[PDB]
C-alpha cells in the first residue's frame, strides 16, 4: 500500500471544472462503460426473442427475458468477484484496463456476423469485464482527493452523473440504430463506445491518475498465491468434465444454467446471515443487528424485482402491449429504457430538497424503505389497468410512462439510503462485506426475476402483475409496523 499522500501528490489536483484533471479521465471511462452496457441491454432482448427474418436469433420470448435477468444478475455478481481481484491481486487501475478489454471484446462478438453461441460468449465477457471495471473504476476517483478536501463528495457526485447521462443516451443512440436499422450495427455501437472508454482511460491514466491504482493494497502472501492458484487450477479442470459429459447427455442445459442461478440466489443470502449471525467475532449487540437487517434486504430483493423488471418485463411490455403508433410517429420499444434514468436526473434534487425540508420530521431508513417498496408495488398495479380495462389490443403508452415513473419515486426513497441502512446493521469485523451485501439483495431479486418470467403471459398478465405488486404492497405494509424498533437498532 502506497500512503494516500503521497498517492495525490502524483495527481493533479486542478484542469476539469475546478476538479483534478483524472477526474475528466474517470467521469468518461465510466459514461462510455455505462453507455455501451445499456445500449447494447436497451435491444439485446428483442435482439433475442426477434425472428430469424427480422435480424433477430429467434429465441423464445420467455427465454430471452429469464437470460436478461441472469445476466444482469450475474454483472452484479461479478462487480464481487472483481472488487476482490484489484484489491488483492490487480490493482483497481489495471482492473479496469483489463475489464474494459474483455468488454470491448464481448461488445464486438455481437457487433460480428453470429448466433446464439455468439450470444452467450458476449454475455461471459461482458460479465467478467463489467466486473473488474465497475466497482474498480470508482475507487479510483477516491485517491485523487487528499484527505480533507471539501471537492471529494462533489467529485463523486459528478462522476456519478456520467452513469445516468450514459443510461439516458444509450437506448436513443444505439436502440435507434439497432432497431431501426440493424442489430448489429446497434451492437457496433456500444464496441465503438467501449473503444473510446479504453482510448481516454489508457491515453491519459499516466498524466491525469499518476499513482492512484497502480498499486496492490491487500496483496496476497507467496502461500496464498500458491494456495489460490491451485483451487482454480482444480475448479476450471472441474468444470470442464463436467460439462463435457453434460452438454450431451446431462443434459446441461440454458434452463439449467438459469435454474442454478435461482438457486444460487436464495442460497447465498441464507450463508451470508449464518456466516454473520454465528460468527465468533461479533458481539451480542451485532447479531441483534443482523437480525434486524434481514427485513431490511428482503424489502430490497422485493423492489428490485420490481425495479429490474422495467429492463426485462417492461421492455417486452413495450414492444408486445404498447401503441408505438402515436401522434403519426412510430415510437422505438427501446427508448422506454431512457425513462427510469431520465425521471432520476430529474426527480433527484426535488428529493433531497425534499429531506432537507422535512429535516427531523423525515422519514427514518426503515421506513423510506418501506416507501420504496410501496411505490414499487403501485406501479405494478397501475400497469395492469389498462390492459384489464380494454378487452384486447395495444395500450396507450402513458400506461407504461406513469409505472416508470412511479418506481422511480420509489427508488428515490429505498436507493439512496441502501448502503447506509447496510453499513450500520453490519458488524465491525464485515465492514468489509457491505457493498456486496448491499448488492447482493439487489444480483438476488434478479436470479428470482428469471424464475417468474414463465408466469408472464398475455392471459394471466393481470395475475402476474397483480400478484407481485400486491406481493410488494403487502411486505411494504408490514416493514412499516416494525420500522420503528428497527431504526433504534441503528448505529448511527
Amino acid at each position: 500500500s502506497i500512503d494516500k499522500q503521497q498517492i495525490a501528490a502524483s495527481v493533479p489536483q486542478r484542469g476539469f471544472f475546478g476538479h483534478p484533471k483524472g477526474l475528466f479521465t474517470l467521469f468518461f471511462t465510466e459514461f462510455w462503460e455505462r453507455f455501451s452496457y445499456y445500449g447494447m441491454r436497451a435491444i439485446l432482448v428483442y435482439y433475442m426473442y426477434y425472428e430469424v427474418s427480422k435480424g433477430g436469433l429467434g429465441l423464445d420470448e420467455h427465454l430471452a427475458l429469464a437470460i436478461m435477468s441472469i445476466y444482469g444478475a450475474l454483472v452484479y455478481m461479478s462487480g464481487i468477484i472483481g472488487g476482490w481481484l484489484a484489491d488483492r491481486v490487480f490493482g483497481t487501475s489495471r482492473a479496469v484496463f483489463y475489464g474494459g478489454l474483455l468488454i470491448m471484446a464481448g461488445h464486438i462478438a455481437l457487433a460480428i456476423p453470429g448466433g446464439v453461441a455468439a450470444l452467450f460468449v458476449s454475455m461471459a465477457l461482458i460479465v467478467l469485464g463489467t466486473g473488474l471495471l465497475k466497482p474498480n473504476v470508482s475507487s479510483i476517483v477516491g485517491d485523487m482527493y487528499k484527505p480533507g478536501d471539501d471537492r471529494r463528495d462533489a467529485g463523486f457526485s459528478i462522476f456519478y452523473m456520467g452513469i445516468n447521462l450514459g443510461a439516458f443516451l444509450a437506448p436513443l443512440v444505439v436502440g435507434t440504430a439497432g432497431m431501426k436499422y440493424n442489430f448489429h450495427l446497434g451492437f457496433g455501437l456500444a464496441a465503438v463506445g467501449m473503444f473510446l472508454g479504453l482510448v481516454v482511460f489508457v491515453a491519459t491514466r499516466k498524466k491525469n491518475l499518476g499513482l492512484a491504482g497502480t498499486y496492490v493494497p491487500n496483496p496476497l502472501t507467496p502461500a496464498e498465491k500458491k494456495k489460490a492458484a491451485a483451487i482454480m487450477a482444480v475448479g476450471a479442470v472441474v468444470i470442464a468434465v463436467l460439462l463435457a459429459i453434460l452438454i450431451p447427455n446431462g443434459w446441461f442445459t440454458v434452463e439449467t444454467f438459469i435454474s442454478l442461478v435461482g438457486i444460487l440466489g436464495i442460497i447465498i443470502p441464507i450463508i451470508y446471515f449464518v456466516v454473520m449471525y454465528r460468527s465468533p467475532k461479533t458481539t451480542a449487540e451485532e447479531r441483534s443487528r443482523v437480525i434486524a437487517y434481514i427485513p431490511l434486504f428482503v424489502a430490497s430483493a422485493m423492489f428490485w424485482a420490481i425495479q429490474q423488471q422495467g429492463s426485462t418485463i417492461l421492455a417486452n411490455y413495450a414492444d408486445k402491449r404498447t401503441q408505438l403508433d402515436v401522434a403519426g410517429i412510430h415510437l422505438s420499444p427501446a427508448w422506454f429504457q431512457s425513462l427510469n434514468p431520465l425521471f432520476i436526473i430529474i426527480l433527484a434534487p426535488v428529493f433531497a430538497w425534499m429531506w432537507v425540508k422535512l429535516g427531523k420530521r423525515q422519514p427514518t431508513i426503515p421506513q423510506k424503505f418501506a416507501l420504496g417498496l410501496l411505490f414499487a408495488g403501485l406501479s405494478f398495479i397501475v400497469i395492469l389497468v389498462p390492459g384489464h380495462l380494454s378487452g384486447g389490443g395495444l395500450v396507450h403508452p402513458i400506461w407504461l410512462v406513469l409505472s416508470y415513473f412511479i418506481v422511480v419515486l420509489g427508488e428515490l426513497c429505498l436507493s439512496p439510503v441502501g448502503l447506509s441502512a447496510t453499513t450500520k446493521l453490519a458488524p465491525a469485523a464485515f465492514s468489509a462485506q457491505t457493498m456486496s451485501l448491499w448488492f447482493l439483495s439487489n444480483a438476488a431479486a434478479q436470479a428470482i426475476n428469471a424464475q417468474l418470467v414463465r408466469f408472464y403471459t398475455p392471459e394471466n398478465e393481470t395475475a402476474y402483475f397483480g400478484t407481485i405488486g400486491g406481493a410488494a404492497l403487502v411486505l411494504g405494509l408490514i416493514l412499516l409496523a416494525i420500522a420503528p424498533r428497527i431504526g433504534r437498532l441503528m448505529k448511527g
